[PDB]
């Protein structure tokens, strides 16, 4: 047996695996238990800490994915098959995933802690998109991910109930964030240097985790890649949770343990059948069960915690891609298709923002339209898709990442902020959706290092620079290379000067203000509106 | 007659008239001014209709303008040019009705296209006899026949008790529309082609244009328009029956006085006791608003001008439009508090929220919010240069840009031909401070064709300048096209259309062509700003 390859943790001993990375091995630890089972009466319910287990438990392998929603509209198409379940589903699914280099760091090693996004209805750590092994090869560091229940599973809720308090998705992260901090020494990893980092729901979760303060004294630094936990998607109130769950309850068959009792008995798949048919209103860009304002996990509503928060000892960064809103278009709005140009009429682009921004009123619908309209170019088509796309990305990312960014920036924290700006040359979706939501993450974990991969040598010398950033971010709190080039230097976010780089092929660019007009009109105006 | 110039005596409707020979710059011209064309609008004909002047005996002497309609004199700042160029230059009088010809001299033996000139001063002030309206220039370098008419303003031409017999409103329209005809049935007696008459005019002048465009009556009396900087639509060139009645009955409490008793006792009043507290009706505190000015009163304007244009046929219309590079400059240093015409009024961000409510007087305050938004640079939302610059940009694109870009889009998407210009060249001569830009106003004097003489003291390319824009003027009211049609060479100036929207630069330098006038801008102002109302 290989010593490199055996590991006493607090619960008992684990095996792993050495893997192959491009530029030598690395050791491997997939599948390791971090809470008990959340299933049959568990259901819903918070999670608990692992028992111990006797001989050496094997870590050689992912374990299954949490039970969500599959997709099966486009039987083999990459750009959506890449984000679907690549295990077998099971309510049994609190695993984490720990690379590091091979042998063991000597030192204490910067940790990166993974939470992966997918609308908090689907996703897992085994996806090919988060392998951590080229960042633990190549960058030396300790990588960790976990699975959290997601769907009805993680997020149903009838907030004040003992039995499905809600946010226990965000439960089962705080617990793997619990075992790296009593575990991770024994990889390797410094406890004492954790540093989150997430895209999409994943990095709401983050910035969750930054406004909830039992997980405060669990990491040190936070990157959040396309999402926040202000905004329009990533919470709902209690009122409207528990009417999404007694709405769901309804439409299965089913006080509130009388309720919670009925819903633990239906098949996982019974749930997943009729998650999305509890949304208020035709949307994208919506998911029925996601975090919830209980008054306990988020002590208020985000919007609320960002303003009133003091960041001083905190380091963050955050960025966007540059067609945030692309990818959403085709799963709700008439006139797109992944399969033809989506050249939408004027009609189409009025009906459009109705869908992609589901809790305006006509006034604050009219308002938008104006705005985004091309008063040169009213009816062009062209302008109008790309106008749509541009409407659900500000209102949705771009706008709620300002908003984010300038809060933290003026309340004491550390800011960098970025766009990512290169359309992956493998990318399977059609080129008018751009640089799409979630299409930056493969660069950052470093995939264009595998030659298999087929992706070019400019993109592997980006993935590269890319990986520096975050490692060197991780380390220091400040993605600048400590020595080496120089420059441009990334300079850090302010709310005088406004500044972010540009992620692409050419050199880092610093550019001033974030949509700043736009994201004006999104952030102060249209608020004033609906009040 | 008998040993007087020949060539100066002429005869109209009314009788015989002596006009005078002028210099101008390159030859000479004949000026026939203060032509009565009504009777004295005084006494018990305060507030009424006009009416034409009855033929007088003798050779009335036409050598010299006539008084000025009763009106504010700006007394502010002693010997300043920037306000007293627009001051009377001739004694002020209710008995005003007179208006000024310039042709050829000899006159033309050939029937002359047309040019009339309303002038503007916010419906409470202006002048024909103002230098900067001098038709000498027009008249010897392009042959034009250029006609010029005083007009009541402030309550002797638009106090309005909607409804009365005895001040039904809109007199000071009258009184252009009599003008007009007077044209009509004289100007062949100047060699004046009554078949060929072109308005022209600016500010409350161009709304003016506008407005006989929309009033059916004033369609037989001319052919094409010109308004630069002014249109009948928008915040400030009318005002409901309801507000007219409400204004003029606070005047007369104000000033000490069933309709007839009212309006008579209004008669009685001191000209200049009227003038002294006509500003104090205004509902709000603002800038560019002015208290008498056209009343929808269903019948001169059978409906609002924006109805009007939403829904008029203009299909045998031509139509120049166009605005000045800095509008809203020029009404700031007039009550909106931080702004000076002697310090570069650099203003602080609650300055800028201030000023944004006295220049958008009735907007309430989710729409002043708005428009706050729109114009503050949230990349320096500090910078008081910016600031004072977007103060501007708001009183201009709301009382100006954005109706004029209103008014070119109805016309042009029913019927009309149009033609849109923005004029960017700051005269060399200008005594308003730097920072107000090319303000309101301050075409004119290129147009006329000012800089011609060679006393005044303008540049060389000033001179070149003001004569290609008297030929884009002229050339226009002869083909209804402002280009030339011999020069094929010279950039062309393309009609503004709905799908294109082209307007052109006039500068210093050749036509340049551009698209969208402020596009962007005028989409909040003209399509969202409503919507929010209701
Ligand atoms: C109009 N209406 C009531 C609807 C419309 C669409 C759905 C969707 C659905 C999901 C899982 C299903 N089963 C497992 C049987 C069946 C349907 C759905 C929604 C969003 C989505 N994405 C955004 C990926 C994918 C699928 C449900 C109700
Ligand atoms: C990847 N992609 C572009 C997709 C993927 C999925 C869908 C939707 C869908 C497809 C197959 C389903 N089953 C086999 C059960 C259930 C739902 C769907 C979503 C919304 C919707 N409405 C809002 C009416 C209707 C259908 C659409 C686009
Ligand atoms: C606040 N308030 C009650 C006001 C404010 C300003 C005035 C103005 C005024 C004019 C002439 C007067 N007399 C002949 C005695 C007296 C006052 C005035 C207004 C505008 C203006 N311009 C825009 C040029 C010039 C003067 C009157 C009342
Ligand atoms: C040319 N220029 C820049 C001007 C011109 C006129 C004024 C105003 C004024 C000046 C002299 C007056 N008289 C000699 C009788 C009466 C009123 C005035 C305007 C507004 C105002 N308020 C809004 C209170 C008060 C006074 C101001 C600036
Ligand atoms: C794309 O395809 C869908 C249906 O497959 C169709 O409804 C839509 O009109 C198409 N768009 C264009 C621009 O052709
Ligand atoms: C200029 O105008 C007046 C001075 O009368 C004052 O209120 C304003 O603050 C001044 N602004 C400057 C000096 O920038």
């Amino acid at each position: 047996e290989d010593p490199q390859l055996l590991v006493r943790v607090r619960g008992g001993q684990l095996r792993g695996i050495r893997l192959k990375a491009p530029g030598g091995p690395v050791s491997a630890f997939l599948g390791i238990p971090f809470a008990e089972p959340p299933v049959g009466s568990r259901r819903f319910m918070p999670p608990e800490p692992k028992r111990p287990w006797s001989g050496v438990l094997d870590a050689t392998t992912f374990q299954n994915v949490c039970y969500q929603y599959v997709d099966t509209l486009y039987p083999g198409f990459e750009g959506t098959e890449m984000w679907n379940p690549n295990r077998e589903l099971s309510e049994d699914c609190l695993y984490l995933n720990v690379w590091t280099p091979y042998p063991r760091p000597a030192s204490p090693t910067p940790v990166l802690i993974w939470i992966y996004g997918g609308g908090f209805y689907s996703g897992a750590a085994s996806l090919d998109v988060y392998d951590g092994r080229f960042l633990a090869q190549v960058e030396g560091a300790v990588l960790v991910s976990m699975n959290y229940r997601v769907g009805t599973f993680g997020f149903l809720a009838l907030p004040g109930s003992r039995e499905a308090p809600g946010n226990v998705g965000l439960l089962d992260q705080r617990l793997a964030l619990q075992w790296v901090q009593e575990n991770i020494a024994a990889f390797g990893g410094d406890p004492m240097s954790v540093t989150l980092f997430g895209e999409s729901a994943g990095a709401a979760s983050v910035g969750m985790h930054i406004l909830s303060l039992p997980s405060r004294s669990l990491f040190h630094r936070a990157v959040l890649q396309s999402g926040t936990p202000n905004g329009p998607w990533a919470t709902v109130s209690a009122g409207e949770a528990r009417r999404r769950a007694t709405l769901l309850a309804r439409l299965v068959g089913c006080n509130d343990t009388e309720l919670i009792a009925c819903l633990r008995t239906r098949p996982a798949q019974d749930l997943v059948d009729h998650e999305w048919h509890v949304l208020p209103q035709e949307s994208i860009f919506r998911f029925s069960f996601v975090p919830v304002v209980d008054g306990d996990f988020l002590s208020d509503t985000p919007e609320a915690l960002i303003n009133t928060g003091d960041f001083q000892d905190l380091q963050v960064l955050v960025g966007v891609v540059k067609d945030e809103g692309s990818y959403f278009l085709v799963y709700g709005v008439p006139g797109f298709s992944k399969d033809n140009e989506s050249l939408i009429s004027r009609a189409q682009f009025l009906a459009g923002v109705r869908i992609g921004v589901p809790q305006a009123s006509d006034l604050a619908a009219e308002a938008v339209v104006l705005h985004y309209t091309d008063w040169l170019h009213p009816e062009d088509p062209t302008h109008l898709r790309d106008a749509m796309s541009a409407v659900v990305g500000d209102h949705n990312v771009v706008c709620p990442v300002a908003q984010l960014a300038g809060r933290l920036a003026a309340q004491g924290a550390r800011v960098y902020a970025y766009i990512f700006e290169h359309r992956a040359s493998t990318l399977t979706w059609p080129l008018w959706m751009g640089v799409p939501h979630g299409y930056e993450i493969e660069f950052i974990f470093g995939l264009p290092l595998d030659p298999s991969l087929n992706y070019t040598t400019e993109e592997r010398i980006f993935a590269q620079r890319l990986m520096k950033y975050w490692t060197n971010f991780a380390r220091t709190g400040d993605p600048n290379d400590p020595r080496d080039s120089k420059s441009p230097q990334w300079p850090p976010y302010t709310t005088a000067a406004q500044q972010y780089v540009s992620l692409n092929l050419k050199p880092l660019e610093v550019r001033r203000g974030l949509r700043a007009q736009t994201c004006a009109f999104w952030n102060r105006f249209l608020p004033k509106l609906l009040s």
